[PDB]
């Protein structure tokens, strides 16, 4: 079969342009209210193949920009209006991560969620349709239900892993003496919420022989039960512009690298290929300090670190004995510049950091993540 790469360039092919349809979208739109007036154009087009036109967007009666950067800054503004929590359509997963999950309380906002979620559908298509990242992570099993994957037991690992870990327990012991029985005890404000997995739940006690059940009932209310009316409006409107055929080419990993560009860096293939100027070594004290923050940075942040160094998120193949810069190959590299009060700066077209001599890791750490905080 082929690579990822292989496999996105087949699905460029096999996603064929549309002839009926005027050569442009027009949509004019108010950073302010950038959620409704997004929300009623594209909910609003005669056919949602009008979206699938070259994107001629306009902020605020702002005439004459490039039409390819500001579409992208579109994708950028309602990404981070669709996937904020306060508005109650999407949540974290958990208080822990930075991943996000359908919230199974949308309806009580606003009735009429479930068209919002079919707005989100759509502009999610369009990302992909034109070749635009979405700014947000979801959950793995957000990613197995666009493609009628199943969702396993390890899929609860990213997400919760004491719950996982009682599940894989139950799975790989005999439960019967716990006394188990069909139901989910759940934590919210401060009070126990009891649910029947099934009919009389409570009084079945779970076995070795009904816990396979058991364990897919919880995974369903977890992820799929409270939240099928949502993901289906989602999917409604995400397959009116990519057909679910050409989505199955791609597998959950692959398909959140095109989407959203994971999220998921090997940070040891990172160090062995780099190079170190002007004073710095692989084991200078500085670079030791610099490879320990990197460590500690959430996956989301290790990439930010990346679009700033390198242009754009998208770890190259085969992975980073492979990098390039403008003009030809380039290896990561790391240059002693400037003095500890002036923050590191990047040269994209070189692929190269260059990065004070700082006298502490904790001054490093401050410095370097707030020169990142742009993109
Ligand atoms: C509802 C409270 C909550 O988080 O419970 C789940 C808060 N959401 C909104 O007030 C809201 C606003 C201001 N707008 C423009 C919305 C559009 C759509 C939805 O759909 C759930 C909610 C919205």
């Amino acid at each position: 079969s082929r690579d990822y790469k292989r496999k996105y360039e087949f699905f460029r092919r096999k996603l064929k342009k549309q002839n009926d349809i005027p050569n442009k979208f027009e949509m004019k739109l108010r950073r302010a209210t950038v959620l409704e007036d997004s929300y009623r154009r594209i909910m609003g087009v005669k056919r949602a193949d009008f979206l699938k036109a070259r994107l001629w967007i306009e902020f605020d009666g702002e005439k004459g920009l490039d039409y390819g950067g500001v579409a992208r800054e579109w994708f950028f503004l309602i990404s981070k209006e669709m996937f904020n929590p306060y508005y109650g359509l999407f949540e974290y997963s958990a208080t822990d991560n930075y991943t996000l999950q359908i919230n199974p309380n949308s309806g009580l906002c606003n009735e009429d969620h479930l068209s919002y979620f079919k707005f989100i559908g759509r502009v999610a298509g369009m990302a992909v349709y034109h070749g635009k990242l979405l700014d947000g992570f979801f959950i793995r099993p957000f990613y197995k239900m666009m493609l009628h994957k199943p969702i396993t037991l390890h899929d609860m690992e990213s997400v919760d892993s004491e719950y996982y870990n009682s599940l894989r327990w139950i799975l790989e012991n005999d439960p019967t003496e716990l006394d188990l029985r069909f139901i989910i005890d759940e934590e919210l404000f401060g009070q126990t919420h009891q649910h029947e997995l099934k009919n009389g739940g409570s009084e079945i006690v779970v076995t070795n022989k009904n816990k396979k059940e058991y364990i897919y009932l919880v995974i369903q209310w977890r992820f799929v039960n409270r939240i099928q009316k949502q993901m289906a409006a989602f999917k409604e409107g995400f397959f009116e512009l990519i057909p679910q055929d050409l989505i199955k080419i791609f597998d959950e990993n692959e398909l959140e690298l095109l989407m959203c560009g994971l999220g998921d860096v090997d940070v040891n293939d990172w160090r062995e290929h780099t190079k170190y100027k002007n004073g710095y070594s692989a084991n200078h004290q500085v670079i030791q300090w610099f490879w320990k923050a990197v460590l500690m940075m959430d996956s989301e942040k290790r990439i930010r670190l990346l679009q700033f160094v390198t242009g754009t998120s998208r770890v190259p193949m085969n992975g980073f004995a492979e990098l390039y810069g403008s003009n030809g190959p380039q290896s990561f590299t790391v240059e002693q510049w400037g003095t500890p009060e002036k923050l590191p700066r990047a040269h994209t077209c070189f692929n190269r950091l260059d990065l004070p001599p700082y006298e502490s890791f904790e001054e490093l750490w401050d410095k370097l993540q707030m020169a990142i905080e742009n993109t």
